[PDB]
């Protein structure tokens, strides 16, 4: 049997990147080694993603990776090198892999994006080195600074963190993936909602000052597309195309396949939502879609065996072999 | 192996209806198509089922059918149409199928109920002339209106919905599932003012006055009570069915409310004394929300299919 | 896709075997608040074959009731108004013990007044009549009932639990010719929320110094929950704990949460590495056992969530359990 769909097939943006919750901020561990992250490569390739970004080399006191600065930072060595394992895994599945920058915790404790440049001007140079140069998979860097409003120093840092991954790895791609200000941001706020969610208005101005400020080092932008309702999707999508247009940067989607209407924080989504989310960004004229989380929450091996149903769901929409 | 029970077998009252949860207010969604909801209709017959509940047919901007008119007010057009599904899945299996009420958020937002009756209108009508007419599965109403005490408008809302199911369907079953204003009615997991066997009756002797002439159930949700409290809402929610001639049922919650994710399958031996404390005070018959994520073997939540297991073997269920 | 056949392995850049192995487990019944399993006694000996196959010898029964609801059928918490449960964990439990060759610990009766009033010497008089009608039909018939659990949980100076301790431990120990005890309190550190004013290590040593005085003559170990400090805290507190346990002649244990408190879902089971680091901080301090709370949830390959199973393997790999 297969549900008769009533809506046309084929009609939204097909998700061609995941992020790889590497160091996670906040969802549990699923505990794979490389047999498990072999098979959900295989998984991304069924469905055409081509592209995997380490969200974060490291977070507070964990790091992905034997990072000489971090440990004589005091950080805590990890048990497998995980940046190898992404690298020789997308080379073997013929991905791109993207570099997540360090996290050090310290934005998030001040609102000073600032904090985070200095650890990161030695993390960046480190992997040139260490990987960049030896892996024919590096292909780009994530700048994981996360902001949705006008931030202190956030368009120092990303000037600073995206002129240096530019400059020695020879002009490889970089991109942000910030969230809309809107009434699911409700993050650290003690209620279900935000009467005050961001304007269409004064999201357009404050990100129209950052773009103007980063768009010669940072090449795409990939909003987090959940903290917005579905009937918001045309016109926040609308603006944020246009200023990615304004000032010559590619406009992404981070589609997030986990679902922030419900009480457990967080399991994967109800398919109709994120088809509504891509068929919105196909509407914009979106350049690609990506998604957090693949693992998690899209595939067949995730702990959430919702996951593997969202799968079925999304092939028989895109018809995907 | 089978553990050896130290307890009565069978000695409660079965379940032989769910609700189908959908369109959700707060479970994450399974995102089965038809191959997954035919299996778990197997699932289901298999211990009796014989009644299934879609909970509501639209929360807020979300719909379970390509409804004309909640699409002409801005509602989002679903990829599948649910209503088609579960009514050819119930006639497939030989069950009744219910159809849920329209929830608009207005009620939630404000507490008058009298906010449900007008775009219901628009959907009682369509969808009788578009199902209602043409599915031989289509037996009966649930009115999705959510109360446990005398609510604003509550009262006309449950005459208006009841009257209108009941004269275009030329008298199909209708039925309520109600909670009880308990001590897990909740910050904290559980409170200390919680509603009176007293005040609960002397509210629900109103609402039964004023509703029993067009709905024919209550179907209490079980769960925001204690276990030790089962005895004597159960012997006033049975007192008042029977002076109002109304059906008693229970809406057995088989998702746990005692823990800190909200919700999971619940301890089988919580479910147990539920449905033991329906059989005593005797109880019509027994609806859980919800099969599917919380007793399925088919269920994400692995502990569900192993309360399945449990449930056939206390029902010596082959 | 298919998953490669083979050994497909991460390689590992630390250290093998360099923490001290888990020996021991509770089974969460009557649990405070992780959702049931719903298995039966076919599971149950499923899961301790998990346990054998990577070296528990001993089970520990958390709790042999919580408030109303109990493990086995209770004449004196029957009299009490407490629910019969549909199976006697307790005679389960000590049979599938004696099976695979494990020690069980049994777990004290857990009213709740002390929770909701703080006072541990609440829990004394009901625990007089479990521990005596326990010891009758249980300790004196089944060859694996080989422990005693002191279920009253604290982390600090706490009304009552000093007098607690001391009754409750001494009537195990009297009444059962001198099988070993144990508590499992925790660290009121950043993660005790249920935070910037965690205990210091010096407050928490002399709160805990005066304890130990007190209790160690019917206390034979403690085995702090290892989860509400920080993971660069563990040998700090961990050096604290040892030196404790020394000067009062116990055991030092450590129990080591295979669950992870760092999330927002309360709880899945803990990051492999998290886990490895508690575990070479408590072998780095000569720790002499380590137990979890939980298998059966969090490490088991059985377990709802399916990330157990995989800590299960990653845990094999580090330790070269085959
Ligand atoms: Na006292």
């Amino acid at each position: 049997l297969e549900s008769k769909l009533i809506v046309p097939k084929n009609n939204g943006l097909k998700i061609t990147g995941t992020f790889l919750d590497e160091i996670s901020h906040d969802i549990p561990h699923q505990n794979w080694g490389e047999k498990e992250w072999d098979l959900d490569f295989q998984h991304m390739k069924r469905i055409g993603i081509d592209t995997v970004i380490m969200i974060r080399s490291g977070y507070r006191k964990f790091m992905t990776y034997p990072s000489p600065y971090l440990l004589k930072k005091g950080c805590y060595m990890p048990s497998v090198d995980l940046v190898d394992m992404y690298l020789r895994l997308a080379e073997k599945y013929n991905m791109k892999f993207y570099f997540g920058l360090y996290d050090s915790g310290r934005y998030w404790d001040t609102g000073d994006l600032s904090w985070e440049i200095e650890d990161n001007k030695y993390v960046i140079d480190e992997v040139w080195k260490m990987y960049g140069e030896k892996y024919k998979s590096f292909g780009g860097w994530y700048i994981s600074g996360e902001i949705s409003r006008a931030t202190k120093g956030a368009i120092d840092a990303f000037r600073a963190m995206g002129k240096q991954c530019k400059d020695i790895s020879n002009g490889l791609p970089t991109f942000i993936s910030p969230w809309i200000d809107g009434k699911k941001a409700i993050m650290g706020t003690g209620k279900l909602t935000r009467e005050d969610a961001v304007s269409v208005q004064q999201h357009e101005k404050e990100w129209n000052e950052i773009f103007d400020g980063i768009h010669e080092v940072v090449d795409a932008c990939a909003f987090q597309d959940g903290h917005i309702d579905y009937d918001e999707l045309d016109a926040f999508f609308t603006v944020n195309k246009k200023l990615a247009d304004k000032y010559g940067m590619q406009c992404w989607t981070n589609a997030e396949s986990f679902d922030r209407d419900m009480p457990i924080r967080f399991l994967p989504i109800k398919f109709d939502k994120l088809r509504m989310k891509l068929e919105a960004a196909k509407r914009a004229g979106y350049d690609k879609a990506i998604t957090f989380e693949f693992s998690h929450f899209m595939s067949p091996q995730s702990a959430y065996l919702q996951a593997g149903h969202l799968y079925d769901r999304y092939r028989e929409y895109f018809e995907i072999k």
